[PDB]
């Protein structure tokens, strides 16, 4: 397992390209990524609804990954859920990525829009080496 720190992470999603990915600077994704898991990389939220969202960006399981138990299942990103609870983020970067570019801002992330937009985000980078 793993459990991120907020600079770590950071520089993991700069390598991965997410710093102004889609006009979303940096500090958007590691606050998504705080509220959404407390960067913990197995978080795991099962819904009454059938669906769960997985990993550090709590990625759902009715459009964008497949857990073979989801109601409607699309597998937009192409992976199986369990990628998604992997201590590297690579499939939940690359995901996340798909999910903005299928049309989707970051609002599709519950905890971006409902803590992260309109606040000082380059907070959460500051003082990381980058």
């Amino acid at each position: 397992g793993k459990v991120f720190g907020r600079c770590e992470l950071a520089a993991a999603m700069k390598r991965h390209g997410l710093d102004n990915y889609r006009g979303y600077s940096l500090g958007n994704w590691v606050c998504a990524a705080k509220f959404e898991s407390n960067f913990n990389t197995q978080a795991t939220n099962r819904n009454t609804d059938g669906s769960t969202d997985y990993g550090i960006l709590q990625i759902n399981s009715r459009w964008w990954c497949n857990d073979g138990r989801t109601p409607g299942s699309r597998n937009l990103c192409n992976i199986p859920c369990s990628a998604l609870l992997s201590s590297d983020i690579t499939a939940s970067v690359n995901c996340a990525k798909k999910i903005v570019s299928d049309g989707n801002g970051m609002n599709a992330w519950v905890a971006w829009r409902n803590r992260c937009k309109g606040t000082d985000v380059q907070a959460w980078i500051r003082g990381c080496r980058l």
